[PDB]
């Protein structure tokens, strides 16, 4: 059993700070819950700490932790996100949505003691003040997807790619594109996989005792061979 591994064989407390900046418009989020990366399972509830989010809070998602994926005991020898801990990995992703804006995003995800943080900064540009994210044109639920991983040797890394399909509130579909970069933070050694996936679904859902603009998310994610 890794080191890495045994940080997740339990309960660990989560916690997610976003800054970002889309078009000019500033905002915070915060997000605490939990995972059990036994069952592949998150439980999160995100707050914007700044008032009203300027972007619809699904667009976020994939921004705000993929430690806690499953992967099945066959596949244990793949779970770079797991290995590189608690030193940390940096996240980077460019999320391109089709005929509008783009999000750039740098993460740290690392242990802060017990705690497992997902610091973000965020930048968009590009998007349309009439479009379907600024427009907040974007249906309140969340499709299943799969996330593809190849190693990325080179930098001791993974890159992931994959296409998050948003339901549009006229019946169609807001494609955001997503390339993404995973190096470790410390020079440990880390493991990387051959090709797999990341078969993720996510449920999202609202407190009704809350008034602060937020985002109450579950989800389940497993490692699959295919």
């Amino acid at each position: 059993k890794s080191k890495g591994e045994e940080l997740f064989a339990g309960v660990v407390p989560i916690l997610v700070e976003l800054d970002g900046d889309v078009n000019g418009h500033k905002f915070s989020v915060s997000g605490e819950g939990e995972g059990d990366a036994t069952y592949g399972k998150l439980t999160l509830k995100f707050i914007c700490t700044t008032g009203k989010l300027p972007v619809p809070f699904p667009t976020l998602v994939t921004t705000l932790v993929q430690c806690f994926s499953r992967y099945p005991d066959h596949m244990k020898r793949h779970d770079f996100f797991k290995s590189a801990m608690p030193e940390g990995y940096v996240q980077e992703r460019t999320i391109s949505f089709k005929d509008d804006g783009n999000y750039k995003t740098r993460a740290e995800v690392k242990f802060e003691g017990d705690t497992l943080v997902n610091r973000i900064e965020l930048k968009g540009i590009d998007f349309k003040e009439d479009g379907n994210i600024l427009g907040h044109k974007l249906e309140y639920n969340y499709n299943s997807h799969n996330v593809y991983i190849t190693a990325d040797k080179q930098k001791n890394g993974i890159k992931a790619n994959f296409k998050i399909r948003h339901n549009i509130e006229d019946g169609s579909v807001q494609l955001a594109d997503h390339y993404q970069q995973n190096t470790p933070i410390g020079d440990g050694p880390v493991l990387l996989p051959d090709n797999h996936c990341l078969s993720t679904q996510t449920v999202l859902s609202k407190d009704p005792n809350e008034k602060r603009d937020h985002m109450v998310l579950l989800e389940f994610v497993t490692a699959a061979g295919i």
